[PDB]
């Protein structure tokens, strides 16, 4: 009870082969660019032809012929030299747009694999940075897509919570704390600037910190107490803008990196008795044939025993494919640690933690930048509040949605400002190819036309404002499509449950956006072409229904986003 499109009319095509003698041939069926050849192409005509030395036209018109009366498919029309395009018959778009309203027990079809998605995940010694920012809505809808798809999906809130660093953080918090019992850690950024002046000019001060490091690194319990009380505060102000946000992302999925602090010197010695890591100069060393320039060096721990990035991430690897039987990894992570991962995985495959049937993916995501193509700074050129970013995003949201309806009382566009602005946020971000840097501009994310949040909430918002003027209709009426802007949207929506495939297999949630763009205006089109409410009689019921369709793929493609809509704007 689905309708997998690709699959559907892939099956039709194979059919068509096999009565041309050519069974077995892959079809290489792929969407058209331009709706105006059809709806699907089959490209595998000419790899079929030349086992036989057959001729390549003559053998696309063959298949061609035999979906000649296909109940899925009304043309099938060789182009090119033996390109075919497939338009779907109008009978079969009309019971599937019916089954996809009526069907109690239709839905998006589902092998449930274990997935751990590693996203946010920010170092917790200073305020979350834009960086993560682009990592927590990433991987937000990635996670999405992927439950909604009917994965298993266990996030990980990889936080960075341990370290030298949290050395001077304690002794700075301690001070703070004896001059002032209500004490208010307000600003990370401050704290961590006004700690590392102390550090920097006071030696018994540093002398301090490095005592509390040792203590950190032993075990302490009154000093691992004060870097509990410390990475508390970090997360909650972390946890503000998730709530803000309104991620899936909860406190029982964070995961820090000192959760793995037990394992580290046991992934040392392993690498070590295995020959993947050898002594140089002290440390312990991978080296990687696979990343040569001379192979890459890959250190697993110091001279002195100290422990790294990198010691971390292959312990906790082991500990998702051991102990939480993942079967994927994904980590959403800026493009600059691109080759971490990469030794990474290499290192893990080689050592055995990482089986020959586990997936391990980098979902890396470009530079966030300004303007001028530097990477995004306050107008003063200071690091960027996220908590102060979001409320600015509402504040604008909330201003031009009063411009758009002066009617809206102050707190009814206050609720639509923050579903709107938070949006916007999301949807500026998501409709880029991740990998691309990201200019960020106001103007663009909040404008009500083109390819942007308002401009598909409006949409959505547009679609109940037909069912407030249409009164009594029938969803489960016999659906019929005549004109060819009704078969298009029909086509179109019913490619929903391919498309959210696409990105649950590639992690590219802009595939969603850039669907939910194009079906948002063709919906506009046919409403303009084919009147709804003028129409009569089965074809005003089969327009509503479209419609209805139409709402609903707009709504739920949105949430996968993370993205709200409302019945009224
Ligand atoms: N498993 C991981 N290494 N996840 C990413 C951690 C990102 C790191 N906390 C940073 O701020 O750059």
């Amino acid at each position: 009870h689905h309708m997998n499109l690709h699959q559907t009319v892939e099956h039709e095509a194979a059919a068509a082969f096999a009565a041309a003698g050519i069974a077995g041939s892959p079809v290489v069926l792929q969407p058209t660019k331009n709706a105006e050849h059809g709806d699907f192409q089959i490209n595998g005509v000419m790899g079929a032809a030349k086992k036989a030395k057959q001729n390549p036209r003559e053998l696309a018109q063959k298949v061609a012929d035999a979906l000649a009366g296909n109940a899925v498919i009304e043309s099938a029309e060789v182009a090119g030299p033996g390109f075919i395009n497939l338009r779907l018959r109008h009978e079969f778009l009309a019971q599937n747009i019916h089954a996809a309203l009526n069907d109690a027990r239709f839905g998006v079809a589902k092998q449930p694999q274990t997935v751990v998605i590693d996203y946010s995940s920010p170092n917790l010694a200073k305020e979350m940075h834009v960086g993560h920012l682009r990592s927590s809505i990433i991987g937000d809808s990635i996670s999405r897509v992927l439950e909604f798809t009917g994965n298993t999906v266990i996030r990980q809130n990889h936080v960075g919570d341990w370290g030298t660093q949290f050395g001077m953080l304690v002794a700075y918090l301690v001070e703070q704390q004896k001059d002032n019992a209500a004490f208010e850690l307000a600003d990370l950024e401050q704290f961590y600037r006004a700690a590392k002046v102390r550090f920097d000019e006071d030696p018994a001060f540093a002398d301090t910190a490095r005592e509390y490091v040792v203590k950190l690194q032993g075990g302490d319990e009154t000093v691992l107490a004060l870097w509990k009380q410390f990475v508390d505060i970090s997360l909650s102000h972390a946890q503000a803008v998730y709530d803000t946000l309104g991620l899936k992302l909860r406190p029982e999925d964070v995961a820090g990196e000192s959760k793995y602090n037990d394992d580290l010197q046991p992934v040392a010695d392993d690498l070590v008795q295995k020959g993947l890591a050898v002594e140089d100069d002290g440390a312990k060393v991978v080296f990687l044939d696979e990343f040569k320039n001379e192979p890459a060096a890959f250190i697993v721990q110091k001279q002195g025993g100290g422990f790294l990035y990198a010691s971390t991430d292959l312990a906790c690897l082991r500990y998702r494919i051991g102990r939480l039987k993942a079967g994927r990894l994904l980590y959403v992570v800026d493009h600059r640690q691109a080759l971490h991962f990469e030794q990474l995985f290499t290192t893990s495959r080689k050592a055995g933690y990482l089986p020959e049937d586990a997936k391990a993916e980098f979902i890396g995501f470009g530079t966030m930048m300004g303007k001028d193509g530097k990477p995004f700074k306050t107008r003063s050129g200071d690091t960027v509040k996220l908590v102060d970013l979001l409320t600015e995003a509402v504040e604008r949201a909330t201003a031009l949605v009063k411009e758009k309806n002066p009617e809206l009382g102050a707190d009814e566009a206050a609720k639509i400002g923050k579903t709107v602005g938070i949006g916007a946020v999301k949807y500026a971000d998501l409709s880029k190819n991740r990998t691309s840097d990201y200019v960020f501009d106001w103007d663009a994310m909040l404008s009500f036309e083109g390819n942007t949040a308002p401009y598909l909430q409006y949409a959505y918002t547009r679609v109940q404002s037909v069912f407030r003027k249409a009164g009594e209709w029938d969803a489960t009426a016999p659906t019929v499509l005549t004109e060819p802007l009704e078969k298009q949207l029909a086509a179109e929506l019913l490619k929903f449950e391919n498309v959210l495939q696409s990105v649950a297999d590639t992690a590219y949630p802009h595939y969603l956006a850039a669907y939910l763009y194009q079906a948002a205006t063709l919906f506009s089109r046919f409403y303009e072409a084919c009147p709804i409410l003028k129409a009569e009689g089965a074809s005003r019921n089969s327009r509503l229904q479209l419609a209805k369709l139409t709402g609903n793929t707009l709504k739920q493609g949105l949430d996968l986003l993370g993205i709200d809509v409302l019945d009224v704007m």
